[PDB]
C-alpha cells in the first residue's frame, strides 16, 4: 500500500506572536493551505494535526491526537507481524522530538507506544501465546551509527535476506515499560542537533497449538525515526540523500522515468530501503512551524510530504509456516 503521510503544524510560539509574524499555515481537515507573505497552495495528506495555542488543555489534546491516529495503527500493524515505521521530517524547531519522544509533562509516539506495547503483551499472553520484546536505539550523526544503548562507531550491511542491520548493535530484551524508560532514557542522555534517532522494538509472537505442542513465530518490528532538521560533505548525506529516495520512488508510483533510487548512497536510506518502498507500513509526519519567517522551508516539507504519499510499498506479515497456521486455526475459534 501507500506510505501514509500526516502533516503536524505545531503553534505559534511566543516569540512569533511577540514579534507579530505572520501566521501562514492554515490547516481544514486533512488539507493544508500555506498562504504567501503569491497564491495560496493547498496540500492534501492523510492526517493533518494543529493545535489553536500552546495551553497544557491543547498540547495534551495534540499528543493524545497523535498517537490516536498513527501510534494505535502502528502498534496493530506490529501485532500482526508487519515491519512499521514512522518517520518524522521537518525544519528545526518544528516539533519532531516533540512529537516522537514528547517531554515529561508531555509525552510523545515512543513513551505511548511503549506503554501499549507492554499493557498489551501482558494483556494477552495466555496458554495459546506468548510475547518477547528486544529493543534497540541508535544514533546517525556524520554518516556514522553510533549504539546510544551502549565498538565505536558500527558498520551497515546487508544480507540478502535478512536486509540491513547495524553489525554489532545491541539489541536488549525488555520485560516491562520501566525497562524500556530505562534504557530510552539513558538513550535520550547519550545523543550529539543535524543526527538522525532511530528506535526499533521487535515483537516476536510466539503462537502454540496446545492439541500438538507445535509452536511458530509472527515477527512485529518498529522503527520510529527523529531525523535530523531538514533546513541543512558526509553531515548532509543523509539527508539529502533521503530527498532523492523520496523524489525517485515518488516518480516510481506514477509513471516518471523506471530511475536511480539511491538507497546505499548513505547509511540512513540504506537502513530505510525497506521502510520506503519494500517490506513495510510507514508513516510519514512531516513537521512545519507555522509563521511567516519560514514560508521557504514550510513549502520544501509540504512538497517531500507531497511525495511521499505516492510511495508504494509492499508489506507482507513475517511469519513462520507454523505461525500461520496456528493463527488462521484460533480465528477459526
Ligand atoms: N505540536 C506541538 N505543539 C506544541 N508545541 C510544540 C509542538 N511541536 C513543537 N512544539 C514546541 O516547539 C519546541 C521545539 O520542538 P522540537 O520537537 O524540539 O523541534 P525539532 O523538530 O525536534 N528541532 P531539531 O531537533 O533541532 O531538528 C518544543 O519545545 C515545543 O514547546
Ligand atoms: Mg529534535
Amino acid at each position: 500500500s501507500k506510505v501514509k503521510v500526516a502533516v503536524r503544524v505545531r503553534p505559534m510560539n511566543r516569540r512569533e506572536i511577540d514579534l507579530h509574524t505572520k501566521c501562514v499555515v492554515d490547516v481544514e481537515a486533512n488539507k493544508v493551505i500555506l498562504n504567501p507573505i503569491g497564491q495560496p497552495k493547498i496540500f492534501a495528506y492523510d492526517h493533518c494535526f494543529w493545535s489553536m495555542d500552546e495551553s497544557v488543555r491543547e498540547k495534551c489534546a495534540g499528543q493524545d491526537d497523535v498517537f490516536k491516529c498513527l501510534g494505535e495503527n502502528i502498534l496493530q500493524n506490529a501485532f500482526d507481524g508487519y515491519n512499521a515505521c514512522i518517520f518524522a521530517y521537518g525544519q528545526t524547531g518544528s516539533g519532531k522530538s516533540y512529537t516522537m519522544m514528547g517531554t515529561a509533562d508531555q509525552p510523545g509516539l515512543i513513551p505511548r507506544l511503549c506503554s501499549g506495547l507492554f499493557e498489551r503483551t501482558q494483556k494477552e499472553e495466555n496458554e495459546e501465546q506468548s510475547f518477547k520484546v528486544e529493543v534497540s536505539y541508535m544514533e546517525i550523526y556524520n554518516e556514522k551509527v553510533r549504539d546510544l544503548l551502549d565498538r565505536q562507531t558500527l558498520k551497515v550491511r546487508e544480507h540478502s535476506v535478512l536486509g540491513p542491520y547495524v553489525d554489532g548493535l545491541s539489541k536488549l530484551a525488555v520485560t516491562s515499560y520501566k525497562d524500556i524508560e530505562s534504557l530510552m532514557s539513558e538513550g535520550n542522555k547519550s545523543r550529539t542537533s543535524r543526527s538522525h534517532a532511530v528506535f526499533k522494538i521487535t515483537l516476536t509472537h510466539t503462537l502454540y497449538d496446545v492439541k500438538s505442542g507445535t509452536s511458530g513465530e509472527k515477527v512485529g518490528k518498529l522503527s520510529l525515526v527523529d531525523l535530523a532538521g531538514s533546513e541543512r560533505s558526509n553531515i548532509n548525506k543523509s539527508l539529502t540523500t533521503l530527498g532523492l529516495v523520496i523524489s525517485a520512488l515518488a516518480d516510481q508510483g506514477a509513471g516518471k522515468n523506471k530511475k536511480f533510487v539511491p538507497y546505499r548512497d548513505s547509511v540512513l536510506t540504506w537502513l530505510l530501503k525497506d521502510s520506503l518502498g519494500g517490506n513495510s507500513k510507514t508513516a510519514m509526519v512531516a513537521t512545519v512551524s507555522p509563521a511567516a519567517d519560514n514560508y521557504d522551508e514550510t513549502l520544501s516539507t509540504l512538497r517531500y510530504a507531497d511525495r511521499a504519499k505516492h510511495i508504494i510499498n509492499h508489506a507482507v506479515v513475517n511469519e513462520d509456516p507454523n505461525a500461520r497456521i496456528i493463527r488462521d486455526l484460533h480465528h477459526h475459534h
